[PDB]
């Protein structure tokens, strides 16, 4: 979206700094910080160098000012290269995503692929959290907190006033229950002033301590691109009001996950390729295969999809969890849900509900495209939907409902034996996937395993 | 009433940022979804708005009615309550509590003995400075305070380590005594504000009155349904003013022991072509023919009636036997001891209507609203007369001679029995459908019945460790 | 008086040891109930009344009947047996607590459960498992036995005794057993109702029972009932 | 004999005597009654109680000891769970299930005897606290000795930190002042030695830090376990009695030792060892082989009850190279078998299978040990090259060849679920007594230990 729009804004803004942005492999945004003068023209042809060396070039799209930071500032992304081949660099995120869109391009199925994502959200006043030798322990907290409900008097003294009990009847209460409003008020504006698009579907949702804001889709990148920043605004409005926000996937024992529905649609010449009046759903073939494709791919799909440890305490048999690998249109806990959007074909999308908002958002995106291109590609029938709920039907007729796997160890291990389907266009290359499985075994997987759980000296102490 | 023009006029003048969907869980809590002003446009009173809670997703229609532009948000926002409808058929959701009264308001038509059915509800609360409370295996406690509590004369500084100013303590006398004993003044009258400008009609009958810790504010009558709503904006309005200065507001029951309870009364009337029906001087009091048959059909249906007009296990502190709290089932014009009471309407045609006494603030005010009319109304078909009205003294009047004055049941665990007995004055026209009545009667005692049951309350141990 | 006895020596061994016990019958909530399992057997001249071989779980024709007068009488037997509010804590239906008013050898769950002891006429008796240690033993023990004996006198029959599972037995097959009542204030009622097992010889009195029912309704039913339950603020303060 | 134990209570004017008896997952049960009311009934008719409903109770005349803690004298003494009616011996008392394994291993004619000898480690502390909340869990260990406490101003007490604390590089088994628990280890030994426990040659007290090891004679299986049983109980007890706390668990300290239970096994025939053979390897007969042979093969299914804790696979971890190779040697500690130098001795002779952890009902861990080895010979089950060189410095392909355990109790269970028939060979192992561990097991441990959040998890995932 032209380079000299971003000079445009530049100057009608007042800038001063530029934030310059990049993405770390698994997934947390870097930044340094340039004056507004050292930016121009040569900076979009030629790049800017930094420290083994990079060569950094910035795409115009994803321009924006930075609304937390004193000094007027615009950031804006840049695709990692190497300074001497100047070639796109093989682990940069945002690179990986390009490529998938032009792997799309090349395929001749479909121009363009349509991401939105609905990424949930904690509040909580204060965490803290410690590993030693002798001992651990981790406590959130927060005013409004069930577990809250016996205080004395509050965290800065003042008098403990109720209405913290997580009730019966609905999920949503108005204030005074609704302990958040204003915070998520000013994080919406945030929102909607750093450009973000509110439409039809789109709303503004709060259940106590969690939240969740939607936004309008957008193309692969660009949709992770929002991904990212989405993340950043609500952090850190939460930050720039005295409190602190976790996407994690369940930092609450014994209350909701966090998860993130990532709804997807593919669109060629300017139309849409999922509608079919004749078909289930309304589904063309091509969408039935896009799902055979997720739902084959699943167990290694959940990888770049749900690639933390923490995230198998949501994905777990018992909460009516997005792990029966079927998809349906009523059904919460099949993983392929799709939207009930009528006879509009533009609307016409499939929601797979595992993922959570702990991964990055650009491999995320893009190894769910691979599956689904992948699934088109081989014309992969799905096995057939499932539309009357799954707790009531008999033990053996619903023992034929696959499982995704439950441990970050297992689709890991899953990913190292089939991952061909991601190698397609040279997207994710097999250099990269040895280092993402060697990277969460390293640094997740067994960091985690060796360490006991403060549950197991209730089991085994007295043993 | 105003048109959804008008909405888009308010949302305009007012330069609201955000706009509040507001709908009602079964038990009677409001719920909320808020959307940008923007994306605010005429296609939500046609289409709706869509959004997930058997059921999964749901329909959502706005009613123009209800729009009110929120004092308490920090952005400009405006609120507006929804009707839950069947995505698929356009069919309004047979638990949605604003839909059954709708279904209520509809069905007094279809039977031509009124056209219009209005409330008006003097609704009590209390406010503290803080509350906190726990149950765990080992024990349990709850406590309110408030700073100017009685139980705390002996204080020797206040909490933010003032001096104690004494003023406190509950005196023989009156109710509503003035300032300096009223500490609840200036918060009584920003609450009145908060109303006043939220849109609340105040005039004749209408009052401020401050009881201690205890207070009420009532407000001018309406329509079953809208009165239903006024009745949520109400108490969202008190409990968020007091909130925002630092106060603490409830609705139970009975908060305090050996003190009073907070409880609504429901004023009924009936209206047709521009009329009332309940005046008629020949008669006594000043009822008609249908005012008197109302008042028995409330009368009769009192033990399942209360299922809804007072739904909680606390509701029962309240309507205790000896109390004089209104158990009793006849109708009057001096006893406060009595669940029907026909108000000194200085026989004027309009203001005729009648006073029900026992329900409390704890319920939903569209189920209760309308489970109170659907009984009033069968008791109008069947012609039913109510046993004769008692103006001497229920405290002092022969303890033999007065023996057979009908009692309320004085459980939960009770009035839910005669529910599940005997619901068909309900059910008439698909008001209430057999299936939402069901749910309730489990709720209920799943949710509060069977777990009150289960704990052991703290007195127990006053009376017992030692046997 | 062995049972005050007792109750007397536990709480002082642990009051001189620095502690404190109680028999109330519900102390803590989601744990284990105190209760008070009763076995009763009748015998003349030196030689046990209660064994036969034909009959079911070796029971006599005595036997039989004295079960049935327990079974009857249980809605007011409890007003001695479990006879403070805190009983019915314990008493309550969920944790397959003794309440369904049959007879078994098998059942956790039956008022009545006979003690497996074989093939000794002497060992064979009957322990009424409902009471808990909150009441009078005196007062207890004695309208058991008098609830026994009118079942004697009259023969009654109780229904037929259940071996099989009473936490699964299908929802309608065994919708047809009935329980006790699950509130000291329902119990109190019932025994003003029917107390006349009770008076029979002059045992109890009419005054004595209404005496009782006058002190467990002012003293003990109305005082818990007025005052507020702390998980009430749990359940309610936010309406 | 039954009257060695009736003049035992006589001689030590015995008040009371403590029926006990093993719980299904390993911790003994009991109930007291007076001395007044244990005489000759006791041992022909048993004694009534309930866990089902009712169950009779027989009395093992061997497992009867003094208590040495109870103030009032008490005799404690180990009982096998009956039907009362058919006077079957119980389907599920791990008791049973170890004699009735002695009885099998009769039944096939292969030896007589099995005798084992346990090396269960142990550590010991001043303090425990832990919990697991909503939005929070814990726990925290400590000792004095501890060397997390170096920096400590003062010690819990209030009296000032003396130092001698820190492990140092160079030795594991430090002299006083070093050795802070050398006086509490002392009483520990002269409990078991007064509670009849046997020491000799190679048996000795050993103290590491805050960990400590007490061995003491074999014994046969059945009574094996129940002096491992009782080595537990007069740990804990003389710790506890001295302000301080022990725990068994196999990983109570990260980044520290793990304590395992060492189990030396032998078999017997006609007072006839059947393990020697000076034709090596390591002087082992063919016997001795099949038998080590079957331990290797169903090792992936044998730790659901050698190994039978989810904290037991914090110990066996590919880290420390801890015992999870599934070769024997007489060489590597991180082989599942060794066999331990007794030369040409043949007596001594026996296999020290190295995995298990006190974690365990050692009833069932040992039952299990000898199911799996007695298929190992009547299958005549041939194990995998013995390795002798070491595994932590050897050619990475040569070595990727060497099988692991698995890494996970979720694992061991479902490898149970699947073959188990070596243990129910003779009707030692029921297929409903398996059920219900792996039932138990899953939901009660796996299950509910999934679905708590990691402390380390937040260290991670908070900033996600
Ligand atoms: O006009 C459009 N309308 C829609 C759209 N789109 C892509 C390109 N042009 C359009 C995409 C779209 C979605 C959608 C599709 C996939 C993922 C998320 C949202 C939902 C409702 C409506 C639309
Ligand atoms: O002019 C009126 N004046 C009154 C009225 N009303 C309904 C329609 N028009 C009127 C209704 C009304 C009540 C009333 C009726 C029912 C419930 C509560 C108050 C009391 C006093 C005065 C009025
Ligand atoms: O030898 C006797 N053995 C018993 C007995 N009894 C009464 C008179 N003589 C005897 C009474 C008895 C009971 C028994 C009977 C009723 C209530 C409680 C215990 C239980 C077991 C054994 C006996
Ligand atoms: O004389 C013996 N010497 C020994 C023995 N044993 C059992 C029966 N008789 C003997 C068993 C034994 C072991 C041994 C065997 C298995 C497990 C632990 C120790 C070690 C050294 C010496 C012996």
């Amino acid at each position: 979206k032209t380079p000299d729009d971003v000079f445009k804004l530049a100057k009608d803004e007042k800038v001063e700094y530029v934030d310059v942005r990049f993405c770390d492999l698994p997934g947390i945004m870097q930044h340094f910080t340039i004056p507004a003068s050292a930016f121009d023209k040569s900076v979009f042809d030629d790049g800017l160098a930094f420290d083994s060396d990079m060569l950094l070039l910035p795409d115009p799209e994803t321009a924006r000012i930075d609304p937390f930071r004193a000094a007027k500032t615009l950031n804006i992304n840049f695709f990692v290269h190497d300074p001497f081949t100047l070639e796109p660099y093989s682990r940069d995120p945002r690179n990986i995503a390009r490529k998938a869109e032009n792997y799309l391009i090349s395929t001749g199925i479909a121009d363009t692929a349509y991401f939105g994502a609905e990424a949930e959200f904690y509040i909580f006043d204060s965490v803290s959290f410690d590993s030693r030798a002798n001992g651990s322990f981790y406590e959130v907290d927060a005013i409004s907190g069930w577990w809250n409900t016996g205080a004395a008097t509050e965290a800065d003294g003042s008098p403990n006033r109720g209405y913290k009990v997580r009730h019966k009847g609905g999920y949503f209460p108005v204030a005074p229950n609704d302990q958040y409003v204003d915070l998520r008020d000013k994080m919406l504006t945030n929102l909607i002033n750093s450009g973000f698009i509110l439409e039809k579907g789109h709303h503004e949702v709060g259940s106590g301590g969690q939240a969740e804001i939607n936004y309008q889709f957008n193309s692969l990148l660009h949709a992770a691109d929002d991904m990212q920043l989405y993340k950043y605004i609500i952090k850190n409005t939460a930050w720039q009001n005295g409190k602190t926000v976790t996407f994690m996937p369940k930092p609450l024992f014994g209350d909701n996950g966090s998860g993130m529905h990532c709804h997807q649609s593919l669109w060629k010449d300017g139309a849409p390729l999922m509608y079919d009046e004749t078909g289930y759903a309304g589904l063309s073939d091509t969408a039935r295969h896009y799902i055979g494709g997720l739902l084959h791919h699943a167990p290694s799909l959940l990888a770049f999809t749900n690639p933390t440890v923490n995230s198998y305490k949501r994905l777990v048999p018992g909460y009516e969890a997005p792990i029966n690998l079927v998809y349906s249109q009523r059904n919460r806990s099949a993983c392929v849900r799709i939207p009930i959007t009528g006879s509009n074909p533009k609307a016409k999308r499939l929601e797979f509900r595992s993922p959570d908002s702990s991964g990055n958002p650009y491999l995320a995106f893009s190894a769910m495209l691979m599956a689904g291109l992948d699934g088109i590609k081989n014309k992969i029938e799905p096995q057939a939907p499932v539309d009357k709920d799954l707790y009531e039907l008999p033990p053996e007729e619903a023992a034929s409902i696959p499982q995704t796997p439950t441990q970050l160890s297992d689709v890991i291990d899953r990913l190292e034996a089939d991952h061909e389907y991601l190698t397609e266009g040279g997207v994710f290359t097999n250099d990269l996937i040895e280092t993402w499985i060697s990277f969460k075994r390293e640094n997740e997987i067994e960091p985690v395993n060796i360490r006991p759980h403060p549950y197991e000296f209730a089991l085994y102490y007295d043993v």
